[PDB]
């Protein structure tokens, strides 16, 4: 039901870094509904606000799509916070990490999400809230 | 309109290695159908033997989505007959490769695909289809 | 006299990550009276405001007992406002911090501070209050 | 005409960590003026709070001078704010950061940069302003 | 109640190398009997004797605090010997080896023993004591 | 009061690798003398050169200003020589070494120089010159 | 009862390469025969080839006797089909492959194998044999 | 008199990867015959192919002369079938293999083989053939 | 005839680190006269009692079957001694030391060896004397 | 029409280190002739003299056929030099440098070059020259 | 006056691993005696009992001239005891370590000593001797 | 007889960088004549001359003694140069380059020289003359 997309910093950029980040809402909510979901979006360019929407996320059982951002190849207190949770970690980039700079090939919330979409725009987040979504059956 | 899904060594096996190989083809080849593609799914062991079948998707201009299992991390040849697509290539892992071994973390496909998606199991390749669809507009 | 004990990012959802933080509190505040001493227990996601209190014991000239959480492995700057404390710097950390994965073996504070206890649980704390007040004679 | 110049986490220590953050600003906004610019001078120990000057940079298109304390060598979504100013960005150490332990000659800024100025002291500030008065020409 | 201390090579040298090994063996063995402990200290620059000790610490079920001095950084011996204990393993170092050679900064022995204390001077040893003491209750 | 500028293996070439090398020679004598300065330029492509030059800036105890081309990536015998210097060397580059090649951003002589320069065109010289005039004082 | 031995690529030249590959056969199936056991051995150049042998021992539940030649350390694949096989698979290898290159100490079987014979020559198969007689009791 | 050129996986894509490979062969055959040799061009995408090859002219003594595509880079079983010829091997390359990705700048053959061309085009291999055709007098 | 037996540090412990060391001794002894030969079975934690029987088997020209335990991962002086041996030099670990700890992957003795058995529990200490024994023909 | 070779250091001793550096000249001095071009062949041990010959060529755009001798591995100031020639740039090595040290199958040229030849004798020399009188046409 | 000769592990096998350690021990003791020294040669294959002989030498302050066999790439516990000695300490090897396996190229033991000797045989021992009778001037 | 002491850059500044360099020549010359030698020195900062003087040794077939400054840690064509001499080689160094940078603990001319001597101070060349004395016996 309630599915935490959270983007991380420089995200709020979107388009001038053309969708904007306030389109990438609008069309997250639209498909969310049509899938019987409802999304709640948060940007933010402070660790310390993503780290609390995650801890949030954790105490609700609540699954998330998190576009960490460059702190997805940085910091060990998100992937932390990230390990906390309970219910389904979708790791999504909108361009393909893999290539560019040799830095963006790791990542520490890789290995603590359930999976990783990379590479295909914002229909990233949108086919990872199909996954969730086919992901409540049994 | 046509796509087509290539699985390298090992995929011939699932649900022994619960889904097998005959029903992924099932559930790719339904969910195409109702996305207005055709998908045409193939499965090897030999390396010559997906290399012909890439080389066919270059001639004829049509999207990939590649699971070249083991090869993955391994092959250059792979990746470069994968480097003359035109069209779109999205790699796909069932498993999160990023949660197994470290070897597993480097991919020879990933830097020169449209993008990759991993850990979200065999709706993986279904969400790939859907990316594709999608992404025939202009 | 005075120990600031300081605590970083994800400290505050000790118990549930059965101590909790308040509980931790507790038990440094009475360790403290007992030794004679005085312990200010803070805790902060953000790393600018762990880098205020690490400021403000560097201006006092006291003592620091700090659990910088995944902070430890990546900040050159909470490193750097440490090296300017003129009074003891114990790195603690609950877990043993050398069993778990190979990137928390590797610590920015570890070689500015006085010294490190690990996996010793929430009594770390309490030992290194111990150290500080042996730590006052000549 | 007018130039941005961000100090990040530490620099407001300048003097006890002889010469204070605020005589730095008035020797900057001294010089700035003698070359016929406007020096606007910010230092913040917040990674979010420089994102969002960088941010109103790139927006304006402004130059930028930067020195960015220990996030030089660790934040990835600093390197990628400054990615996108399209005025020159000056790259400000004091110290030789060449001299000192050697996770500090890895810069994330260095390559985005249009150059990089180290162990001049304070006056590395106005040699750089220099540049950017003098390119202003064509 | 019975808690072995066992230091190795080079600890014989105490004092020279203003605390001696003898002053040591009696300050363990003060802290000890207050905390109602017995506390039996060895040394020896033979580790084919340090194996005999923790067999023999392994062979009665009896927590250990272990010096090794050079040993805790090539001996993979002593390591294994180590992992038999079940009782609790405490890692001592009298000075901060992270603030040494770079070689000093692993150990065999950090992976496979309860916690770890260094930089805290001889006290070190005390406290590892007092951990045992409180780690006794249920 | 005499600055030595000495220019390493290819940059005699200037201009045609628009500013040639004996503009550059002008443009740096006028600064200087502007400065209240004298400056003495000098180009070659033999190491064996260089390091006489450098010695005998060493032997007068005058500053230098050193763009080393090349060697300043692979010649230890170069920084032996600049070691000696006892006034100030700094180091330039003209374009930013740390935005090509990776071996560039290894230099065997910024740990050995007072500060360096790089990216800011053939202006860092004259900002080295004017580092040099301001840093005689006191 | 039955074991499997399979042989890599460039196993066919034995003696050419003074045993030849039948001759192996031929001792092989001798050993086994004086063991109570039934020898099935198969030579290939060919990847897929080897997958299918492995595949099949894998649904037999029938142990393995593995030389793969160079794919030994290179082929991910063939890893991933040895790693389905729930009876004992020992790796040999006839030359001492430590003294070698340096590229030809890491293997991807030996991780995933029941244990592994190098440098004893032929006999590495009859001794492998025999565990395999002898590991057939409870 | 007898020379076999071996080409490698994709190699027969030449020309839309402007001379295909069947002008290669035409060119080749040209060639060697104004030469006084006679070229046997063959081409695989498949290792046990090209394995079987090299087999055939280790068992002739009959010189190589082989471009083995993404092969080169990571198959050990190709380096030993090509260890055991006794004639020339030369190791050729269309573009130039170290002006690409770095993984393209080490080769399992060049070691093992007489030497290798890169870089010089189609014509590499007519360069081969002459120094085979050269390397015949005592 | 002789075979030499060596056991290094801890494997004294076997049976409680369950066959214990004395019934090691009895098989292998058994095995030993079964083929006709007379094994001579010794173990020591004492680096320098592994090398006084090393040499003395250096001396007498006889084979050893070496289980150093953690000095094969360590102890260059033991390697140095093994050189000495002109008999042959069988490398045996109980368990698979490439499934374990990544620096059990290298040994110091296995260049040197003959060559090495593991995994294969005490049957490849018995599996060892069997080559001995056949290893004695011409 | 005009062709450099340029031979660095230590090739004046080709004979000794059985053809001679003189022997070589006219050995290409014929095989230019025979091709219809000139070649021009110098030979220095001095870096600055081979830095000389670079920069005519690069002046007059003229091709150039390089083997530098151990400054292929180690200067930077040739690989620069090299970077201005507009005409091919053929490296070559007598020896086949990947079947030597490790350190000499890395070289600061290949990058930069046309193409490389090695391990083809002095006949490489004569087959760059090959290349370059057929690569004149268009 | 008195100078101890340390030989470590496997030095006792001087001659058969021609000149014996009974023949050095004399060579060493004529050498010493013609310069007025008195030479203590000492043998042992036990770090314990080195590490005894270097404590001694510590508490006396004598010089020492020692060769660590193996040990000086492996023990930090040796290098540890020898940091303590006052008196010059001499690293000697009989063989060039630098020419054989990488792994000798690294000694714990030369950072800490006066200086170092290999390659140059037995005599070796007899020029360290040489330094420190002339090392005894002022 | 006839024995060459060769100096590289920098070692004409001996006693700047108390001894000079012509006292070290005199002191050599002396030794030398005692020795029966007859020593000729040479100091040059120019690799090619360096070579030039090399060569010449490999002419004549006399031994070297070779303190190539920073030299020996970047140049392959010097090491190359010292390979083709047929007498001794013996490199020193003043200083123990043990001790300092890591980068000097690497030596081109280490594994092809006879034998080393360092941190001996100018006793080390003294050394080297001696052994090249007793060297001529058989």
């Amino acid at each position: 039901l309630i599915v935490n997309v959270i983007n991380g910093p420089n995200l709020g950029r979107l388009g001038r870094r053309g969708t904007t980040h306030d389109e990438l809402v609008a069309l997250i909510e639209r498909e969310a509904a049509e899938l019987g979901l409802k999304a709640v979006v948060r940007q933010s360019d402070s660790e310390a606000q993503l780290l609390d929407w995650i801890h949030q996320a954790a105490d609700a059982a609540e699954p998330v799509i998190l576009n960490a951002g460059g702190l997805t190849h940085t910091s060990v207190a998100l992937r932390d916070a990230c390990a906390e949770l309970s219910a389904p970690l979708i790791e999504v980039h909108i361009s393909n990490v893999h290539a560019r700079e040799e830095f963006r090939r790791h990542s520490y919330l890789s290995p603590i999400a359930t999976g990783v979409i990379v590479g295909l725009g914002i229909q990233g987040y949108l086919l990872a809230l199909r996954y969730l979504a086919e992901h409540v059956g049994t």
